[PDB]
């Protein structure tokens, strides 16, 4: 599923992400728009033969199992292709995990190099939430 913005923002927003740790949920779909253009099915391989899944590329390094990333973890308890579905409740349950680990959304580094400090509520403008 390719999500329009204000779709995504609701959606997040009915998942509890909205203010998530003191995350306004401008920084949350900044976060997807650089990671994924808020495709669920987005996939993409890091050079330590890791992978990232979803709205929010999540990485099988740490959050999830794909069995192919050798003396990672599946913190989030869950296979990386559940991060790849239409329904995002998994994504945003380990996303919540994350960004709770100590560094807050620096863990997302195209949010920490393309949202942090922005005007993120631009990314909710105009929404009906
Ligand atoms: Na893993």
């Amino acid at each position: 599923k390719v999500f329009g913005r204000c779709e995504l923002a609701a959606a997040m927003k009915r998942h509890g992400l909205d203010n998530y740790r003191g995350y306004s949920l401008g920084n949350w779909v900044c976060a997807a728009k650089f990671e994924s253009n808020f495709n669920t099915q987005a996939t993409n391989r890091n050079t330590d033969g890791s992978t990232d899944y979803g709205i929010l590329q999540i990485n099988s390094r740490w959050w999830c199992n794909d069995g192919r990333t050798p003396g990672s973890r599946n913190l989030c308890n869950i296979p990386c292709s559940a991060l790849l579905s239409s329904d995002i409740t998994a994504s945003v349950n380990c996303a919540k995990k994350i960004v709770s680990d100590g560094n807050g959304m620096n863990a997302w580094v195209a949010w920490r190099n393309r949202c942090k400090g922005t005007d993120v509520q631009a990314w909710i403008r105009g929404c009906r939430l």
